[PDB]
């Protein structure tokens, strides 16, 4: 992605844990599974790891989730070989202010 | 892995700092891609700058 709407954007994206090397494969047709997300000041390039986990809502497997600013014009790369749970959906922040 | 092109280089420089506090060897071991430091910064005095 291109920066393109004049200010910084709320990307965020994440990862996949898997509880099973099985239910790896059968998601994603491979290991050593690698989630790259780089930009001009941001580079993060994070391993899934498969591992038995406590049963969690009846899953083992987690998300990592993770959030950076594509601040001005600043391209944003994904590269995956699996894994990756990607952002259909940029956050721009509209204004500036004073919330809580 | 392809990072944006920046000044025409996709890879980077990761920086690292320390300090050999006192008599502490230091090792750097690498099969390659070490930026290695022939100069040392010892600190000369204590003070209050900023
Ligand atoms: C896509 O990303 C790039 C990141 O480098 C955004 O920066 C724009 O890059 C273009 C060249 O790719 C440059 O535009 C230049 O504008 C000057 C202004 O006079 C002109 O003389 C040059 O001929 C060239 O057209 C410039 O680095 C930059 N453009 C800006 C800051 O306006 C680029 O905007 C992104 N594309 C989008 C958002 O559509």
């Amino acid at each position: 992605y291109n920066n393109t709407s004049g200010e910084q954007m709320l990307i965020i994206w994440g990862v996949h844990h898997p509880n099973d090397e099985t239910e790896q494969r059968t998601l994603y047709q491979n290991v050593g599974t690698y989630v790259s997300v780089s930009t001009s000041t941001l580079n993060k390039r994070s391993t899934p790891e498969t591992a038995t986990r406590p049963k969690v809502n009846g899953q083992g497997g987690r998300m990592e989730f993770f959030w950076t600013l594509l601040d001005m014009w600043d391209t944003i790369n994904f590269e995956s070989t699996g894994n990756l749970i990607a952002p259909e959906y940029g956050f721009k922040i509209s204004k500036r202010g004073s919330s809580g």
